[PDB]
């Protein structure tokens, strides 16, 4: 069931910025790591006094870096004489968020119709704002309006290359790497409180739950009216045998976050091979593959959609399969980004559901939970 | 004239520190952009619930890469009590020292014969104490004082793997990168004022003043007793026509700090085809290269020393030569390592001096700013 209850027109997932300490060093990892191309700048050499911001992409996905400078450099500004190509950006706002937080999720940006619209909607009907609309260049408005923790939902909106005061980046320093991945498929936070997370969150933007179908959470998931806009919800399970992974994150966190993104490839087999080629050459460490009982365990699960060969190659690239009642998942999740075990990435391509490809197609792989577990169990004997 | 007037001995240079914002990524980039192996670790896997710490390693050089974690995770413990393997580390200056300066060198850290010694002869000599001699598992001693700016000289010593508390890296995590670099040649500071500078660092080492032969500096070297410890420092020269690097360095680092490092590779040939294959990849950058009328004019200056060959390898790369009364110096220069234009990276290697060849042979390039601005106008004309 899904009642279109959107209270603004939301087209799709725009970008996701990283508030960082050095942009320049966990831009150039990701690059290599993910195989993204260095695709717009803002910063100094800009005349961008304030922040550096640098914008990876590999097809719709949009991966921004974003570091203070030394407040020192734009001390004469005024927001109204602002060099800052973001105006939502704010030194003390990025310093506290990274000494609290470490390296991490800051804005989770959509496409919308209308950003002013959708902020005044937003707010009239709960949302927390966080920065208002500002017009840029007469081109792009731009708004934000809190998520969860220190996480903000940013409205974007254009009239009609990413934003004003950007430029292209030069082909020299732009090398065209791409491993297949395509598009930002969900975005999903950690919460002390899964219910009120979602009352507040479903309240402003008119989302409703997408339907599903001792793992140390309880989950929900938001969809916009198209289901394309995606953001799960998880809260912890306490008093488990094993210590809950959504509480682990919210210690190291201090708090609630953006725990991961989901990253749609359009050749999962490929994104594995070129990921795992660099994952010890300054690239993305895989979560320990399951036991080889859990691929004897696929044929029977989605022999019907995979191959013997292709269930072969998930299991020499560690890959997880899950299945909706109208869609195939194939998953696999990386270890921690950076420092804390905190934020990591998932690689997803889904399989079914077509009319294009309906959002969601396959869930979202809860039911590897106990497939692992089962698969854990028997393999020991 | 080498006086030998060192207060305490002297060994070598033995790691470098840099204090980051996520240790993690730092790391990552630098081993793949410089070819170096992840050696040793201390973090949260090693039971440090205080600070993040990569240690990456080529030949003889050390780079330590260091992050706080969340000041909650050890809100019990005290001094007494900690799991910091390095016991300097503070989440207040670490997080001061990057929020004032980003990404750069905390510690230049040199082996000495006694750490203890060397730190309380150092501070009864004039050096400002940064952190007492502790004796670490009754097998390593560590010792701070500051060098300049917020960058500390720290002293280590083994009665007798990297430190106590740290864990070798697991072999899988260890890809053997290795473009050629192999130890560090020397290590450079920024300052306001050249003469106070000098006359604090060579008051508290007896480190003497190294032979040199309108760029925007006035520089002199302080080095050990056999001039394998070598310290430069550069203050701005002001007015100038094109403004002073060095200003430029002070203004964005907030003030004083470390300008660059200098690798020294067993081929700089290898070394600098191997990080430009990177660049664009996840590596580094490096400066503009020299136009021809450069590398023309190198046959008449080092013709003697390398061959037609040898100079056109140097044009392809980019490297520039200059020449001492007894020796040869072959280098070139990264563009800044991260966001702020103020740390960077020098590679070289060094021609003659033979006896081991003995310390700075060749010099430090100074002669290579005339060369430049000559063959720069004569290119255009
Ligand atoms: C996240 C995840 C998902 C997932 O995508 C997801 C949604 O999109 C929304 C619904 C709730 C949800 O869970 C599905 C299955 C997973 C996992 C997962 O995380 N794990 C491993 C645990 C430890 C990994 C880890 C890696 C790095 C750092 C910390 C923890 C699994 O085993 N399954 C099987
Ligand atoms: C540093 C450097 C050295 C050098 O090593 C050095 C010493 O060891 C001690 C003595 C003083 C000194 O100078 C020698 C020659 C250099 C340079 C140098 O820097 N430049 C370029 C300017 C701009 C580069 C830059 C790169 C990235 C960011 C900011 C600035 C040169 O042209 N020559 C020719
Ligand atoms: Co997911
Ligand atoms: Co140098």
């Amino acid at each position: 069931k899904n009642p279109k209850s959107d209270k603004f027109k939301v087209k799709r997932f725009h970008h996701i910025e990283f508030w960082c300490g050095d942009a320049t060093n966990v831009a150039r990892r990701f690059s290599w790591g993910l195989g993204m191309r260095f695709s717009a700048k803002s910063d100094l050499s800009t005349g961008n006094m304030v922040h550096a911001s640098y914008l990876l992409t590999s097809g719709d996905l949009r991966f921004l870096f974003t570091a203070p400078y030394s407040p020192s450099l734009s001390a004469g500004e005024i927001k109204p004489t602002t060099t800052a190509s973001i105006p939502s950006f704010d030194h003390g706002s990025c310093r506290s968020f990274f000494s609290s937080h470490g390296l991490g999720v800051r804005a989770v940006a959509i496409e919308v119709e209308d950003a002013e619209s959708a902020f005044s909607i937003s707010v009239a009907n709960g949302a927390i704002p966080s920065s208002p609309p500002i017009v840029l260049n007469e081109a792009v408005t731009i708004a934000e309006v809190k998520l969860y923790g220190d996480v903000v939902l940013r409205y974007v909106s254009y009239k009609a290359e990413f934003l004003p005061g950007f430029e292209r980046v030069e082909d020299a320093s732009s090398f065209p790497l791409d491993y297949g991945i395509r598009r930002l498929d969900h975005a999903v936070g950690n919460v002390p409180e899964l219910g009120p997370a979602l009352t507040y969150v479903a309240g402003f933007t008119g989302f409703h739950q997408f339907a599903e179908f001792e793992s140390g959470l309880n989950s929900a998931v938001l969809a916009s009216n198209d289901e394309m806009v995606l953001l799960p919800i998880n809260e912890p399970v306490h008093g488990t045998k094993r210590k809950s992974q959504i509480q682990t994150y919210l210690e190291h966190n201090e708090g609630a976050g953006l725990q991961h993104l989901a990253l749609m490839s359009e050749d999962i087999f490929r994104t594995l091979r070129e990921m795992r080629k660099r994952s010890s050459i300054g690239g993305f460490d895989f979560m320990p593959s399951p036991p080889p009982t859990y691929y004897q365990n696929l044929k029977k699960r989605v022999g019907d959609v995979l191959s013997d060969d292709q269930i072969k190659e998930c299991e020499e690239l560690g890959i997880l399969v899950d299945r909706d009642d109208q869609g195939t998942l194939l998953q696999i999740f990386t270890k921690p980004l950076g420092d804390r075990p905190t934020i990591f990435i998932e690689i997803i391509q889904r399989v079914g559901c077509m009319m294009y490809q309906s959002g969601g197609c396959g869930g979202f792989g809860k039911g590897n939970f106990s497939e692992l577990f089962k698969s854990i169990e028997e393999y020991e004997k």
